[PDB]
């Protein structure tokens, strides 16, 4: 959260919507592209505890089905005001009713000869989403570096995922089950990847991660790789070879002629979910431990913050064995950093972190990284 994820954390923290998932945006630049009607496409989900950053497919709706138009955005329900923490910004929100997604569901139906993107997507199993609901701002606003915010920029918005085949329609109602085309689960989840890793050679592992902490230091990188996983894998195929420590990675996967070895491949493209949902200062403070043992603590302690936490949907509060860091606990520690960019606040004296609802899919991937990151290396 550096200068403009904090205004939007207070909108949608004051008036948060118990009907849905309000997600927030996250750059100023990009707003633009998360408009009513808009689309976003979000990779395969191979997990319940996280979902990955929803992408912006730079395409409305209009332009999927058969005549174009959307047709217009309704509901202009004006946020009166909010609380900062000038300091008066008056903000509103705009909603698309399912009177008018039933009727155009009804009206327009699917435009069958798109082949451009609809085909680029499920060739690799990606999730497809509609916006559905948005939170722009009215007031131009100047804010304090200093900077100017003009009317209309969307701080958030709630998405509705559609399936696609024979009949078209939207998902309000987010069944994190259907595809577009507790922690004793969560432990489950990321031991049952963790098994698969421990019957791998021993030098395959430490190329990985040194791979794999190379990658950690640039995204597209890791976008890319997780790109040629997902479409080799629920399509099969072979998969073109790749550059840099995406290509070393890719090369292990790869029988000998580019088709993947699904045993040996889909935990990776596992693990490599459970970094993308992760912050940039945060993945790239992880890199430098991936060689250490300083790993097992960071689980044990992100263990215990998901452990101490249930039930996951009251904003509770944990304490933490500092004594197990060896180091001083403080602003400067790692374990510190990590858990504040995965969007908790902490402090010094006990109850030293407090857990919100917003930071379980962060905090959920932290520990599945450094579950399967420590796998490797015993």
């Amino acid at each position: 959260p550096s200068a403009f994820e904090k205004v939007v954390k207070n909108v949608i923290k004051e008036v948060s919507g118990s009907r849905g998932d309000l997600i927030p945006v996250d750059s100023l630049r990009n707003s633009t592209s998360f408009r009513p009607y808009c689309l976003l496409n979000r990779k395969f989900s191979s997990s319940r505890f996280w979902k990955p950053r929803y992408s912006c497919v730079n395409l409305s709706i209009k332009d999927i089905l058969e005549p174009s138009a959307v047709s217009d955005v309704v509901d202009g329900n004006i946020q009166g005001r909010v609380m900062l923490s000038s300091a008066s910004m008056n903000v509103c929100i705009l909603r698309v009713t399912q009177k008018t997604w039933e009727t155009m569901q009804h009206e327009r139906h699917l435009q069958q000869p798109e082949n451009k993107i609809l085909q680029q997507l499920r060739s690799r199993g990606d999730d497809l989403f509609v916006v559905t609901e948005v939170l722009q701002t009215k007031e131009e606003v100047q804010i304090t570096k200093m900077v100017t915010i003009p009317a209309g920029s969307i701080l958030a918005f709630r998405v509705a995922q559609l399936l696609i085949g024979s009949k078209w329609d939207i998902l309000l109602v987010s069944d994190e089950k259907q595809r577009t085309f507790d922690f004793q689960g969560l432990y489950a989840e990321v031991k049952a990847c963790s098994s698969e890793l421990e019957s791998l050679e021993m030098e395959l592992r430490q190329q990985i991660l040194v791979n794999i902490g190379k990658i950690l230091q640039d995204q597209p990188s890791m976008e890319a790789l997780e790109a040629s996983l997902g479409q080799g894998l629920c399509s099969g195929g072979q998969v073109e070879p790749l550059d840099g420590p995406a290509g070393c990675i890719l090369e292990c996967l790869v029988l000998d002629s580019g088709e993947l070895v699904p045993e040996l491949a889909a935990p990776i493209f596992y693990l490599l979910g459970a970094l993308a949902v992760l912050s940039e200062t945060q993945q790239q403070l992880l890199a430098k431990a991936l060689e250490t043992t300083v790993l097992s603590k960071q689980l044990e302690l992100v263990k215990h913050v998901l452990e101490q936490s249930t039930p996951w949907q009251e904003q509770s509060s944990v304490s933490l064995p500092t004594v197990l860091l060896g180091d001083c606990w403080d602003e400067k520690n790692p374990t510190w950093v990590l858990l504040e960019e995965c969007g908790l606040r902490l402090q010094v004296e006990s109850p030293q972190v407090h857990w919100e609802p917003t930071s379980l899919i962060p905090t959920s991937a932290l520990y599945a990284s450094l579950f399967l990151l420590s796998s490797l290396g015993q």
